[PDB]
């Protein structure tokens, strides 16, 4: 295994190093506004060395943005695809590339058989070529790598089944900045080449000057280069026709033949396209070839890529004709005039890359190596696209919830083969496709119109219900005696109970377990643990009595704590935000212990008085002018006091101190250690009153944030043996710090209300001597070193926080893990900050045509880990990566993949069993079974089950290793007949494995395996 910590890779371009050196001056470069006047030697190309030009027709089809997926399909995309089928069928030399398989599958299934056959023929013959082949072209900033892989697999599995093709070239022309997680996944999925477009205009200029726009993109920790993927970065401001023929858009616009008038389009540079004729083709070709030769100067080979397309292009039959016939006249002239020394033709993306690599192998060019990322993107001036790291945060959090529900549903149901009447495959396909659709770069990014966001939300709600149905049918089958199991595939044997989604204060969605002597004495509950190691976690349920005790199925008592159910209310009469307690529902909390990838059953039983093994939390409400707070049968009366500082400690965990406003002020790790200053603060950013306004995409603050005025907020302190917490009702945020014995959990119920033109940020202030360095993750996969640059504006120093961020000095580190992707930074030494929500009245001129005024309450969740790191073996000062400790990684897993909870619906569960998975291997902590998916329906004689195994890399800090069993996923199911290593999409077998054993993977590696069972 390669060492991902101690060996700094030697690359030609390292993006953090490049950023430190670049000046980012925004000077007017002439017609190429963000470049320079390109010059070329006319003698460079001659009869023995011609410029080969591939004009690649394309149509960017957003799966929802300003219309819903179905609205665009009916008004635009179905016409584009039907007319592409006809025009390619009738014009053999015409070509077209297609990226979004969600639309293609929607179209293809509605085609009659004769047309399906015609479509398969134009794909097989190379006229229509799929690029990437994912369900969507995903966002690369907020998306979790697991979901990027899920949507890639959904589109490519469809393409292999119906079109018999698997793309090896990727096309990503619209995500707002680019992540190295893409080449990571693509290179492990059979790809050979990729293309990107939205990178900072200063980066395009710098790389163009050095002819480094084509590069071998490797991961930041990869010393050898085995992860490398050839990448082409486009050079100009847009993928539209004016910015793809060459440097001067006033000239390129004249070659977009849809802009002459009858189509309702024109050239903003004021020179229209003119139909090509025999009287103007020489002058028109002179102009076009000059643009092409200038563009060719930015690259190393004699093969030039010229995309020809724009949003929802190639719809009308007349449009296909006007583009095709005019370009055919240009090619016939150009290719026949030896003096140009050019051979131009319509081509596909793969044809371009194949020709570039033929030139490379002929020794015509060598390509540079590169590592790093391409965030934060700016398309012009100071317009940095860091707003969408936070926009529509409710749905960003929903993405992570559904991510986990899909994983858990696929894993729980994979253990058995299911009759088609159970509709398992149907429900899982629906859930995978709705979550995959949301990975679109106008979905999770929060950059779609209001009604489109509603459509994504409805799709995701249906997907959550589908996952619940599959999960609960699976639990019932896995835990009922086989000869008793009698399923009704439409029945709800269990209800899922989720304490954090939509969340307390967001939706009252949880069911109360109703017990009583005159109705039901007890209730079975079941926990599932999707992770491949034994895990303990506190779990809670709502119950109708405080006198409840817990047992495991061997009837062993389990210690429990009961606390009230508190809800916060914005009292419009008293003008205060304060908590109300229920007098008939209570929370019972206990530690569940669950096998690796397994299930554990417990029983909740009511008694007439306090049970021996159940304790009750105390509650203290701090506020002036308190009123009573009765709690029914709850046995401890609520106490009141004036606001004051307080300190709490659960178990032998850290001791936390809080200000009189209910906000953390210090953490003391052990009884003898220092009270380390760690202060939470809420602030607000505004919008500029002159100049460009923030919107869904752009963050354009009117200076540093200002503190939110807190008033004298009401603070609630709950103290228990198993769980304690401090909650405070602040303007727009109910902030809660929860302690269970380790790093605290933070929950914010964020309701920005009607505060227009406001962004609310949560900041941590410490005295850690971090300087200008901080770390943020990329897609939940890796942590990358960031350097704050005071030569860039504040918004340029914001980066995606898809799952975590940290600052550190020689001795101390503070890591904040998140349960949702949000934007954040470290704007000063010792600080971390992360945006909670943003409400913007204005459109930001990127096509959306509205502000962001559809905010709704969202429950954001986090873990806050303060640790000593002086003994940790860390990368050297020049390494571009960072790595989590064991505690921080487990805290991230507690947020993203918690235990699932099931409440048995009926009164009696006949045939109930107490555990599943007790014999599953408990794998080393850095290994995860990211995906477990049965790949065959029940009719297949040979069943196949696919696994994606990911090993992260955790710092060595002196904690002895111990135990753990080797995990061989190929033997998790019985009767294994074959074990194969495959691409990550499961679509190609790469290795037949000896002894049917699937080896574990190296740190930072991801592999896929398929086991076959007789
Ligand atoms: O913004 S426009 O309507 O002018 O369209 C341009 C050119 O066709 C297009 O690039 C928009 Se891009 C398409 C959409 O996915 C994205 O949110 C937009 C970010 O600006
Ligand atoms: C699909 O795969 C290849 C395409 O090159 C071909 O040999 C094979 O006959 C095709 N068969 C199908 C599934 O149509
Ligand atoms: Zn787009």
């Amino acid at each position: 295994c390669q060492d991902v910590v101690q060996d700094v890779p030697n690359v030609d371009v390292q993006m953090l190093e490049l950023y430190d050196r670049m000046s980012f001056k925004d000077i007017d470069g002439g017609v190429w506004k963000q470049g320079w006047n390109i010059k070329y030697d006319p003698l460079k190309y001659n009869a023995h060395h011609k410029l080969k030009v591939f004009v690649v027709p394309h149509s960017h089809n957003d799966p929802g943005w300003i219309q819903t997926f179905e609205e665009y399909y009916q008004h635009d995309t179905k016409h584009i695809l039907s007319n592409a089928l006809r025009h390619l069928h009738d014009n053999p030399e015409m070509k077209f590339i297609w990226a979004e398989i969600s639309y293609f599958a929607r179209f293809y299934h509605d085609l009659g058989e004769n047309k399906k056959l015609q479509m398969k023929s134009i794909v097989k013959n190379g006229q229509l070529e799929f690029v990437t082949g994912g369900w969507v072209m995903p966002d690369e900033a907020n998306s979790h790598w697991r979901n990027v892989l899920l949507q890639l697999t959904e589109g490519q599995t469809w393409l292999k089944q119906f079109m018999n093709v698997t793309p090896t070239a990727s096309w990503a022309i619209d995500p707002f900045g680019h992540s190295p997680t893409m080449p990571y996944i693509l290179q492990k999925s059979g790809f050979k080449n990729m293309l990107i477009q939205r990178t900072h205009y200063s980066v395009k200029k710098e790389l163009a000057q050095q002819r480094q726009l084509e590069f071998l993109w490797r991961q930041i920790w990869d010393n050898k280069g085995d992860t490398a993927l050839f990448t082409h970065m486009m050079p100009f401001y847009s993928y539209d026709i004016p910015h793809t023929c060459g440097p001067d858009p006033k000239v390129c616009c004249q070659f977009d033949f849809k802009r002459m008038g009858s189509f309702g389009l024109s050239c903003p540079w004021k020179v229209p396209p003119r139909t090509i004729s025999d009287q103007n083709v020489a002058a028109r070709s002179d102009l076009l070839v000059d643009q092409w030769k200038k563009k060719a100067e930015l690259y190393r080979t004699n093969v030039l890529l010229i995309p020809l397309g724009d949003d929802f292009r190639f719809k009308q039959n007349t449009e296909w004709d006007v583009q095709r016939v005019n370009y055919e006249r240009l090619f016939e002239h150009i290719n026949s005039q030896a003096h140009f020394n050019v051979q131009a033709q319509f081509g596909t993306l793969q044809e371009y890359f194949d020709a570039v690599h033929q030139a490379e192998r002929a020794g015509q060019a060598e390509f540079p190596t590169l590592s790093g990322d391409f965030f934060t993107y700016a398309d012009r001036s100071d317009n940095y696209w860091s707003g969408y790291y936070t926009s529509r945060p409710y749905h960003k959090r929903m993405d992570r919830v559904l991510m986990h529900y899909v994983r858990a549903a696929e894993m729980l149901s994979a253990w058995h083969s299911w009759d088609g009447m159970a509709r398992i495959e149907e429900r899982l396909e629906q859930a995978r496709r709705e979550l995959s659709l949301f990975q679109h770069h106008d979905g999770i990014t929060g950059t779609a119109k209001t009604h489109v966001v509603v459509d994504y939300e409805q799709r995701m709600q249906e997907a959550l219900k589908a996952c619940q149905m599959v999960m609960q049918q699976s639990v019932y089958r896995l835990l009922t005696k086989p000869s008793i199991y009698s399923p009704d595939f439409s029945f709800s044997y269990f209800t899922l109970d989720d304490s954090r989604w939509p969340g307390s204060g967001v939706e009252d969605s949880r069911t109360t377990i109703i017990l009583g002597e005159d109705i039901l004495p007890s209730k079975h509950v079941v926990m599932h643990n999707t992770l491949p190691h034994w895990r303990e976690q506190l779990v809670d349920f709502y119950v109708s009595s405080p006198f409840v005790s817990v047992t495991d199925l061997a009837n062993n008592p389990v210690e429990a704590q009961v606390s009230p159910v508190w809800s916060w209310h914005h009292d419009t009469l008293t003008k205060t935000i304060h908590p109300q307690g229920s007098t008939t529902k209570y929370r019972i909390i206990f530690k569940a212990r669950v096998p690796p990838m397994g299930l554990a059953t417990y029983v909740l039983t009511i008694s007439d008085s306090k049970p021996e093994h159940t304790s009750y939390a105390s509650n203290l409400l701090l506020r002036k002018n308190p009123t009573s707070l009765p709690l029914g049968q709850y046995p401890e009366d609520v106490k009141f006091g004036d606001p004051r500082e307080i300190s709490l400690r659960v178990g032998n965990g850290p001791t936390l101190a809080f200000s009189e406003q209910g906000l953390l002020k210090s953490i003391q790790l052990t009884q003898d250690s220092p009270h380390v200053p760690v202060h939470f603060k809420f602030l607000k950013y505004g919008v500029r009153s002159h100049g460009d306004r923030s919107g869904a995409y752009l963050f354009l603050p009117n200076g540093p944030a200002s503190p939110v005025e807190l008033g004298q907020p009401v603070v609630l302190v709950t103290k228990g043996k198993l769980e304690s917490s401090v909650s405070v009702g602040l303007p727009s945020v109910v902030h809660q710090t929860i302690m269970r014995g380790g790093a605290p959990e933070i929950r914010n119920l964020v309701d920005i209300g009607s505060l227009d033109n406001t962004e609310i940020v949560m900041r941590l202030e410490t005295h850690i001597d971090s300087g200008d360095i901080f770390y943020t993750d990329l897609n939940g996969l890796q942590f990358i070193k960031r350097r704050r640059l005071d030569k860039l504006p504040l918004q340029a120093n914001y980066y995606p926080i898809p799952s975590g961020m940290f600052i550190e000095d020689a001795n101390t580190r503070l890591t904040l893990l998140t349960g949702q992707p949000l934007g954040g930074s470290s704007l000063a030494s010792g600080e971390l900050e992360i945006m909670q929500d943003r409400r913007l009245a204005s459109d930001d001129e990127r096509g959306l045509g509205q502000g962001v005024l559809d905010n709704k309450p969202v429950l954001h969740i986090y873990r806050l880990v303060l640790e000593k790191v002086n003994n940790c073996v860390r990368p050297s000062k020049l390494h571009p990566a960072g790595y989590l400790t064991s505690a921080a990684h487990k805290a991230s897993q507690s947020l993203l993949d918690p235990l699932d909870k099931f409440i048995f619906a009926e009164n009696e569960w006949i045939g109930a069993q107490g555990q599943f998975g007790g014999d599953h291997p408990s794998a080393r902590e850095d290994l995860d079974v990211s995906v477990m998916r049965r790949l065959t329906k029940s009719s297949a004689k040979t069943q196949r089950v696919g696994y994606v195994l990911h090993r992260t890399n955790l710092m060595q800090c002196g904690t002895p290793e111990e135990h753990t069993q080797k995990l061989d996923v190929c033997h998790l199911l019985p009767n294994v007949a074959r074990c194969e290593r495959t691409t990550l999409t499961f679509l190609q077998n790469l290795e037949h494995l000896d002894g049917m054993v699937a080896p574990e993977v190296c740190p930072m590696e991801t592999a896929a395996y398929v086991s076959s069972h007789s």
